């Protein structure tokens, strides 16, 4: 610990337009150190490639709204993450800088991973995607949200605000930054210090 850029991240200097696809609004979540921090997760796309992106300034909200185009400079990549922090440059694009994401980019970026393969996972993969739940139990301390799909089911350990969650069976949970844990010699998805979960219907 003596940079800020994480092991195995990559600072990137350059400017980089993408257009945004989704973005959370923003939520509060704990530090380490236990003071409430805010952010937001946003999607974004180039015409060859989608990102998911950690949001950690929410002054940039009305920026991350879908498809407003927009530039980023000074930020991190992380396992394929984008992180946008405070020190990070985030401009609005002007119109000769707009670009023209695919469709199929655009679909890509919004499908969900088969729970088949999130199981295929090594030890601290971070997936997102919407599942559906299957059964949900609520522990002491934690909650478990079994999802299932066509392909497997496995469970999603939420603690924290992501803990009780108002949620049914048949309910489609949308997680956000999870990462794969061994927990009783098996896959399970857990909560990090960014995860997010969203219930639709």
């Amino acid at each position: 610990q003596n940079q800020n850029i994480p092991r195995g991240a990559v600072l990137h200097s350059e400017p980089l337009t993408v257009m945004v696809l989704t973005a959370t609004d923003p939520f509060e979540y704990e530090s380490p150190e236990h003071e409430v921090k805010n952010m937001l997760h946003a999607t974004v796309a180039t015409v060859s490639q989608y990102f998911h992106v950690k949001v950690f300034n929410i002054n940039l909200k009305e920026k991350f709204t879908k498809k407003n185009f927009i530039i980023i400079s000074n930020y991190f990549e992380s396992k394929g993450i984008l992180e946008i922090n405070e020190t990070s440059s985030v401009l609005e694009a002007a119109p000769d800088q707009m670009i023209e994401v695919p469709n199929s980019i655009i679909r890509n970026a919004n499908a969900s991973p088969k729970i088949c393969d999130i199981q295929k996972g090594t030890s601290g993969a971070v997936f997102y995607g919407v599942f559906t739940l299957h059964k949900k139990t609520v522990n002491r301390k934690n909650t478990i949200y079994e999802i299932k799909d066509g392909s497997g089911s496995i469970e999603v350990v939420g603690s924290g605000k992501w803990h009780n969650i108002n949620c049914k069976e048949g309910d489609k949970l949308h997680l956000f930054c999870f990462h794969l844990k061994t927990i009783d010699r098996q896959p399970k998805l857990v909560c990090g210090e960014h995860s997010f979960i969203k219930i639709s219907k």
